[PDB]
């Protein structure tokens, strides 16, 4: 009985990381075997290049960096497939969608080109998109000092997210992340239990193919 | 008056590296400004990952390694465009075609998926393909100890090369690499002078788009 592949995507400061952590804790407390993953995974060789780039410690050509972000997902696919096959549900803080939305927010990058490297990755059984008005996001802190942490660029990434959400091949669920941490969590946890029950019924899919 | 982008591709031991070196020397001796490049470019961070992989010092997931090879070309695009715009002809030992042919020789990799990461790279004005019968290749030494240096895999890569050569958007020229080093060189040098003269007439193209 395979585990589910659940991805959290969402706007800046909507709570992807907080909710991914809380979801894994709650699933495990409820007898599920669940584990957390995140992208970029900064621990690998490629992950360290990505981390240096995001911290502005290095500059990386845009196409190159896009492919490294994708390669960073592919290097974890053997682990991902192994875990799901063993019945372990995986909760993932950002995935290919952030990949496309962030590079797609740059000039002269078509969504089509941005999606290709990730075509064929393990397909999420559930993609949660945590929405929050910018006025509310602003109350959660200031912008970070990392790359891409500015409103103008975040807004172009958001437009790319909205295009990706028109894709009906994917089980997208909108989450109102403006509520309290606990309330948001309970909405996510219930959607997640539902997806875990049904994932055991159909084989793990392939993204964008 | 822009320089030309000339790529050498070809079967194992056909002489890509010898002929790329000799071509640059001859062009420069004939008053052209020409410089040599090669892929993979093993000097960069990504290049070092690629080098370790090819030497079998590390294993890398197939999709990941494919994207690193492509990223390794993209990180040199700013240099490539800068040089060509300054009138410098670039002679390149392997390019995106080796990228697709080598990954495409592996099980479950479509040519379409393999090509996508390289879509949009600087388009070569001339792609030389050095052909040689395997009996002749065998006389040029033994196989190397690096990855992919075995006849069965080389033969599947060759089939992918033949599919890529049906692409009429590209200026493919077959070279009979079974001749002497000097004879092969003179065939390549003449094709190259012709392409250099005409490249100054049309803008640098985009590959596979
Ligand atoms: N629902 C929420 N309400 C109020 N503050 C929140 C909420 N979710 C997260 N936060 C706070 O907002 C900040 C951003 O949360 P984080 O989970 O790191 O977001 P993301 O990973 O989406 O950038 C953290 O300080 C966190 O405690
Ligand atoms: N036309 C040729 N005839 C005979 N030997 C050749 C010829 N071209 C190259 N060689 C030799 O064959 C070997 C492979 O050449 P190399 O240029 O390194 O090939 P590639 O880069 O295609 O693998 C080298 O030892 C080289 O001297
Ligand atoms: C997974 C992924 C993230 N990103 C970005 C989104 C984030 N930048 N912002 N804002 C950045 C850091 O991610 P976190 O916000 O999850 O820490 O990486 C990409 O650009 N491509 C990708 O493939
Ligand atoms: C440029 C490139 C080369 N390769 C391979 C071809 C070669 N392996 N063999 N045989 C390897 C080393 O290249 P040289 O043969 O040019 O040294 O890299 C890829 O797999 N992908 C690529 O994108
Ligand atoms: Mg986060
Ligand atoms: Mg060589
Ligand atoms: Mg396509």
């Amino acid at each position: 009985r395979r585990g589910a592949l659940i991805v959290l995507e969402g706007v800046d400061r909507a709570g992807k990381s907080t909710q991914s952590r809380k979801l894994v804790e709650a699933l495990c407390a409820a007898g599920h075997r669940a584990e957390l993953l995140r992208f970029p995974e900064r621990s690998t060789e490629i992950g360290k290049l990505l981390s240096s780039y995001l911290q502005k410690k290095s500059d990386v050509e845009d196409h190159s960096v896009h492919l490294l972000f994708s390669a960073n997902r592919w290097e974890q696919v053997p682990l991902i497939k192994e875990k799901l096959s063993q019945g372990v549900t995986l909760v993932v803080d950002r995935y290919a969608f952030s990949g496309v939305a962030f590079t797609g927010a740059k000039e002269n990058f078509s969504l089509d080109w941005c999606k290709q490297p990730d075509v064929g990755l393990p397909k999420p059984d559930l993609v949660l998109f945590l929405q929050l008005q910018l006025a509310d996001a602003a109350k959660r802190g200031a912008f970070g000092h990392e790359r891409y942490e500015n409103g103008a660029f975040q807004e172009r990434a958001l437009r790319c997210f909205h295009q990706l959400m028109k894709d009906t091949t994917l089980n997208w669920k909108m989450v109102d992340a403006s509520k309290s941490i606990e309330a948001v969590h309970e909405d996510i946890r219930v959607l997640s239990e539902d997806a875990i029950a049904t994932a055991t019924e159909k084989p793990l899919g392939e993204l964008w193919k």
